[PDB]
């Protein structure tokens, strides 16, 4: 018939009931007491006009009684809901209890920063990243040649390409900037004859095309087998790379007019 | 206080310490963490008992930071050492950094041998190396004579040689092998008068003597000037000559009986 | 398809082509190379337009290789033919070899002139050149006569002449001068009867004919035998002759008034 | 130093030199050239061993010359001398020339004997020699006596003789046979007186004293005179006289008993 408020604080228990009894079960006037009869309610505004009873949640302060589980502490008691000094058709009796739980967690809010003496060391070094290349029997770049040796017809094509191994694929794109080739295992000689001279294919000779260069991790091109005139016989293939900032560079090189 | 073993590879960093911190630092137990705590070292022993970590060269695997430059691409991160949990002494701390170059040169190993169609011309001929003979007027061969003709005593003692101009000096000597006088401009002539007849000098006549023949590419010999008996009056001198094999020939003749 | 001139001195080989490879094989921009590839050509012009290289005839100084025989010394080396630095259509070569004889021929071309103290001897001395006379049996003056005495009627017709039988007879007509009969075998007598007198026939006399003289080696002439009047009875014949220059004289008399 | 043999017939000249040479000038070997070196020497043996040459007496066979006089045609070439093919100390030549005149005389040797008709005349006749007679006036038969008439006394001496006047005389002598006196000029008369009467004188008369008769071309005799007797006056004297042969005759006559 009524609606109850409960409320428990850490010192103190409050109850109440509305205006909801200023019609309801006729209460004209309203007592409210609890087990010790020496407290009684009183007539709270800080909401609405609600009555009310105040109790600490200690033992007996009220006659209040406090039974003792292993989760938690509980308080006990009752209102008694009157109209009268003295009843005749209904003892109205609100039977209330609150808990405590035992078990709480706690902390500090200041943080605390400690200051200490310190020594630094410092070493360093180098490395390198594994970069390859290679020679295919196929047009579509597919098979490997693994023979310390190859013969060619002057008819045959070549296909070739690059490949960066080692690492941080994400970041750097394998750039191709120079190759050439050389009658000769030395690097260095004096005689090159250039496919790619300066970040672009030496493309006034019809034979060569390129594939692919500077946007991923294996570089491509092919051009028609030929022979260095002169009194020699072997072809070797050098070329210079480049590992290319994929973040802050354009990698693929525009070759041009 | 301690050594450092940095390794870099392709792929990854590698850093330890040894069972120096068995005493050092009196760290009975080891702790070693990266930036990324989670990343935490372990115990090694494929070369002896080392304390490590391994950290990939990327972008933020256990932390570590890419500082870029133009010529190298260096990766860095740090070591935290501690006997403990946690610390009350001295905060120990590694710092290392390694580098790669980003600019680097590579090859194919398979050298590749070209074959071609190929036009085969020949053509060919002949030539003749320059000798020359000369007359002296000094003792020490050294002197000129040009005159076209020169009138002599018979108490006169000629000087004569011949030099091999043309060219070659190192695989051919001077060899002369007959050298004789005529009562005629035409060598080919009946009565020939011999100082050298068959590879060696016609000593039986005590007026003639040889200095060197064979051995270099100026010969020297010189015998008393005669005159040819009969209705003569002019002398004349012819000789031949053979270029000898300095290699895979004794070029000096031995003239004896 | 091209031309060669090929050149041997004593010192280099030349080997060259023309401006025929300005079309020929397309060899727009034109590379010569021998064995040794740092040995590379050059554009003469001395007598036109040439492309030429040039070596010395040595063991190895662009390559060269010399082999050697019992005849001669060949060197031999090889042209590389191109239109670029690298080649795929047709490897031209032009192989070339020279050589040299080993054996010559030589000669001073300054004559010698030798002088000598000298001793003359003269002598000298004289002789003289057989001429005979004969009489004859026969009209054609052909037959011998030997007998030591031939009887004659007066009625008769000697016949008779002289012959040169010595020598030089290119040289010498057999001239007679003077020619007649004695009544003694003395040739010296007060007493002759003449039938030549002065290079001429006493031709008064009707029978006497002349034949020929001074024009050959052999004299002809006739006349009517006769006897000396008076105490005679033989008839002797003498003459006088003259050999005569058949080159620096007119040898035919003139017989006239 | 050598004597010189110098020979020249009508076809050829010859000149030599002996075995002098086999010491002489040292000439081991002898070699001798005319001016024709194509003329050599050779060895004779018909008189001894001689070095000799021989060559035509003609313009040029072995490079003679001949010079032309008037008086003769004269030949010279030159003797070349050495021990070698070659000399060195003294040029000996020898110089021979030898002429031949060109004035000469023949002769036939055959006698020709004439035969001719001949007419043969014969004339002769008759004549006498002069002898004549005288009567001296002296002793020594000397004075003429003219006087066609004599006086004398019968006391004189008559002297008188016959001369032989007329020729041949070498061959005929005066001899008388007969002599007498007559008394008459007839000289035939019957009355004679003889002086001589038979070849001899009649010496029977004393005063009758011959000298000389037949042994000249003058006889005489001497008597007395006297008178014939009887009638006479006058004296005659008459002799006859003969032609005596002085070769095949004794011309003196005997006179004896
Ligand atoms: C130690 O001691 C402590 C302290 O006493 C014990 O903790 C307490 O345990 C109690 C028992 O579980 C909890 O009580 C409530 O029990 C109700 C069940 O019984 C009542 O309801 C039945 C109705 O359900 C029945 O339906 C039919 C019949 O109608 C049956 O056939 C059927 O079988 C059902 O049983 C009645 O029949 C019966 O007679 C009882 O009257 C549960 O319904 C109740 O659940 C409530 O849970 C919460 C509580 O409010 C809190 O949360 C809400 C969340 O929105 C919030 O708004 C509030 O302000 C509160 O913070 C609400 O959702 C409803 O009110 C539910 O009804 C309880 O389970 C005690 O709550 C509990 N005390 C606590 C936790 O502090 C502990 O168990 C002991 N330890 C031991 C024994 O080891
Ligand atoms: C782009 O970015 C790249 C990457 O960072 C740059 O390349 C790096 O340049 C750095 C700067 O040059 C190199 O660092 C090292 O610098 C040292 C100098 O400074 C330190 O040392 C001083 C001591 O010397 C001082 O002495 C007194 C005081 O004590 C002073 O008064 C005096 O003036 C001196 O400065 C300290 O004072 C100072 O505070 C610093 O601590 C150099 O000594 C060092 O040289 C080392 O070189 C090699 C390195 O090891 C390699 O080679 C050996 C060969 O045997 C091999 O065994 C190893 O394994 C390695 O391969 C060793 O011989 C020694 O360790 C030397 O000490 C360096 O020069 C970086 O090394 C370099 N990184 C490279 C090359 O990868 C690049 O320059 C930038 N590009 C630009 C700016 O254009
Ligand atoms: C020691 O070593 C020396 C140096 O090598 C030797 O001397 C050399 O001997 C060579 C061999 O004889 C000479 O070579 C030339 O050989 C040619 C023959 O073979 C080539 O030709 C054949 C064609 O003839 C064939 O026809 C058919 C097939 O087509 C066959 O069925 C047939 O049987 C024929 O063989 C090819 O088949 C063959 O494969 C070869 O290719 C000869 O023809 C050549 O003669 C040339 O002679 C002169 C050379 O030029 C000089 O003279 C001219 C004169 O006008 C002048 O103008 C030039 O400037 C030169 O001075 C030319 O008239 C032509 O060119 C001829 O073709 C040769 O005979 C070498 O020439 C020779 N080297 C000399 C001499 O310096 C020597 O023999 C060795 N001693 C030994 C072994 O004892
Ligand atoms: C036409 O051409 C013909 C042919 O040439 C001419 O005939 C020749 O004339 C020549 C000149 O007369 C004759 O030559 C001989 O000349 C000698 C003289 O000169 C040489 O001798 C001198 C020595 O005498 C000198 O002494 C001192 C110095 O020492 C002086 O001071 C002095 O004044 C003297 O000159 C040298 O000085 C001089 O340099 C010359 O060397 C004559 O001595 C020589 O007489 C020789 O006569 C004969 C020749 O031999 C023949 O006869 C002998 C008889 O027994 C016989 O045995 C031989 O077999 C020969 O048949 C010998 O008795 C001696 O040998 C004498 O020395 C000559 O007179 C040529 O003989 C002569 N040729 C003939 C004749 O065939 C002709 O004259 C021309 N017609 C013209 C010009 O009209
Ligand atoms: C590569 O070949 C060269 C010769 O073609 C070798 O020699 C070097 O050549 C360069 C110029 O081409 C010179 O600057 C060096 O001084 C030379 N070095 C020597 C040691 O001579 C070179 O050594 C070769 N590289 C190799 C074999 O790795
Ligand atoms: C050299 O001289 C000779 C003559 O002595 C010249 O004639 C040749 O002689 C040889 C034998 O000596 C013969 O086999 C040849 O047939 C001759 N040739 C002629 C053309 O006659 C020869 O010509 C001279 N050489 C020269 C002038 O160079
Ligand atoms: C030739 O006959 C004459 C006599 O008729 C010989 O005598 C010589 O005669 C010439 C004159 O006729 C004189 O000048 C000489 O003096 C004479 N010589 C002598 C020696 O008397 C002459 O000898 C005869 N020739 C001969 C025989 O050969
Ligand atoms: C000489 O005298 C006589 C006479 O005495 C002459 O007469 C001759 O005499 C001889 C005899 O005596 C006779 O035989 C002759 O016959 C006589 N001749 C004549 C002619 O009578 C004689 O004639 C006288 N002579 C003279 C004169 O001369």
């Amino acid at each position: 018939l009524l609606e109850h408020r409960l409320e428990c604080g850490a010192n103190d228990m409050k109850v109440s009931l509305g205006k909801c009894q200023l019609k309801s079960l006729g209460f004209d006037k309203v007592f409210m007491y609890l087990s010790d009869s020496r407290c009684s309610g009183f007539n709270d505004r800080d909401n609405r006009d609600w009555v009310s009873v105040v109790t600490p949640a200690r033992d007996g302060p009220c006659g209040t009684v406090l039974t003792r589980n292993e989760t938690h502490a509980t308080y006990s008691n009752t209102l008694y809901l009157a109209d009268e000094i003295i009843i005749r058709d209904l003892n109205i009796k609100i039977n209330f209890a609150c808990s405590y739980p035992l078990d709480m967690k706690v902390s500090l809010k200041t943080a605390l920063q400690p200051m200490v003496s310190a020594l630094n060391i410092r070493v360093g070094g180098t490395g390198m990243f594994t970069v390859r290349m290679a020679l295919f029997q196929t047009p579509s770049y597919t098979q490997p040649y693994q023979g310390s040796s190859v013969t060619l017809s002057t008819e045959a094509f070549l296909y070739v390409g690059t490949m960066l191994d080692g690492g941080d694929l994400s970041r750097f794109a394998l750039l191709m900037t120079n190759c050439y080739a050389t009658p000769s295992s030395n690097a260095t000689d004096p005689l090159k004859y250039f496919i790619i001279q300066d970040r672009c294919p030496h493309t006034r000779d019809s034979t060569i095309q390129v594939v692919e260069n500077g946007e991923s991790s294996q570089g491509r091109f092919s051009v028609q087998m030929f022979r260095f005139a002169g009194n020699y016989d072997l072809v070797y293939l050098h070329c210079e790379v480049y590992l290319c900032d994929t973040m802050n560079e354009k990698c693929k090189p525009t070759c041009s007019g």
